[PDB]
């Protein structure tokens, strides 16, 4: 049977291929992802047709506790697996099950280069430098969630003045970095993938935490552990590592 | 009912406490790994009995495809849990269940500080540095499976003359590294631990892999996916960082 893959477009991980003419199926794709995507289907055995998620959306929760997105895929049995930079995060994995991480990163600062600032620390004692994250995206959730008082303190400032400090998505909190004075909370996959194509972008500091993107199934999924042990394959012979240079 | 939690003696995952007088039970260790273990008690609440495996290994399989140590205890139903630096392998996620990785990490290389050498492409050139693992560790075995040619020559070198340069232990790799031309492929948290406390001693390079450590549980457990929520949850918050540095630290360099 053809495994329905929910994804959603994230550049280097899901992105449309170039042609000249339309492009339909799977065809339509190409990244990381669709890369991993194929090598877990040799190594498991399966077909498989890559769906955007509707909405457009990851998946959180709102007020009453319903989720969207690909987690909401995923819970109503619309999909089997979820391909995409999808962040395991504590919320998360209570409603669906997650593989073991394909990808290891964290939180990190995106900035311009040759500034004083070298620290979370250095912009939370501040208020000249603007910053702030994606709203409703992992990151933000961590420093709302957070009780570390520095990190207490940037929650305070993103979440103030009706949250302006924050973002819709990555690509608006690019441009507000390359044009104001604006720091973006970002995930360090995704800040590696601009810094080197935007020379005038760099990291501040390191990791403020230790996070993973897995491939997402449904709660009691049968293919959880077949996934994981492919990853784990994957990884330890180098091709995990190999795809990662290949796209970044 | 109390779990039975099998683990092993390693630094500063799990060490024996310092007492006038003799311990017992849980009384008797200290170190991360029973920071950590409290803490999932506390979340999830159970009570847990800490037994020490009785052959003393981490768990790989013979010939005949035997396993031992904590993954053989596991498997065998003799413990509930494995907390310990137990890496999360493909060959071991085969026969037990892990929960999520607590702690991410990657080979790397312990040698002594001032050389020349700086990356492991550097080492596989060259034969006056001998260099090798702790035999029939995960790193071991990851040099013995790759196909990438500088890994399939370091393992051409290290397998040669019967093996003899690699080491039973972490402590004979690191005696080796301090008083011999030696280097030693190691994971890097036991390479920070000891470059820490050992101003001799660094890194080369970065790491060669991205692997984490896990708890073990016997496959179809119903504790694995409570313990993966758990570990997310601690690590979201900032104590599994906090456990880290607390035993990690050292005295300055
Ligand atoms: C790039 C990104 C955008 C998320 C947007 C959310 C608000 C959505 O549209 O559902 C994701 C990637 N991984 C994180 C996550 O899974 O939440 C999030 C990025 C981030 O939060 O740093
Ligand atoms: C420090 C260590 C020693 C393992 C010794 C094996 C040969 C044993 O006696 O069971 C472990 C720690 N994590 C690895 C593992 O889980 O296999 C192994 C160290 C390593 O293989 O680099």
């Amino acid at each position: 049977r053809t495994l329905i893959v929910t994804t959603i477009l994230e550049e280097p991980y899901v992105m449309y291929r170039k042609s000249d003419k339309p492009l339909y199926g799977n065809d339509r794709f190409e990244g990381y992802c669709l890369d991993l995507l194929k090598e877990l289907s040799n190594i498991l055995g399966f077909l498989y047709d890559v769906k955007l998620v509707p909405d457009g959306k990851y998946g959180a929760q709102n007020d009453k506790g319903e989720w969207n997105g690909m987690v909401k895929e995923l819970i109503d049995h619309r999909a089997d697996l979820a391909v995409a930079p999808l962040t395991i995060t504590y919320v998360r994995e209570k409603v669906i099950d997650f593989s073991k991480p394909f990808m290891t990163l964290g939180i990190s600062i995106l900035y311009r280069k040759g500034t004083p600032i070298d620290s979370a620390d250095d912009l939370a004692k501040q208020t000249k430098i603007e910053y702030g994250a994606v709203r409703d995206g992992s990151t933000m959730t961590f420093f709302k969630k957070s009780k570390i008082s520095t990190y207490e303190k940037m929650w305070a400032f993103m979440s103030s003045r009706q949250q302006s400090a924050l973002v819709k998505n990555s690509d608006e909190g690019i441009q507000r970095v390359l044009t104001t004075d604006y720091a973006l909370l970002m995930e360090s996959t995704s800040i590696e993938y601009v810094t080197q194509r935007n020379c005038n972008l760099t990291q501040i500091g390191g990791l403020i935490d230790s996070k993973g993107y897995g491939v997402g199934t449904p709660i009691g999924s049968p293919y959880r552990d077949k996934i994981t042990i492919a990853i784990l394959q994957l990884q330890e012979e180098g091709k995990l590592h190999m795809m990662k240079e290949k796209w970044w």
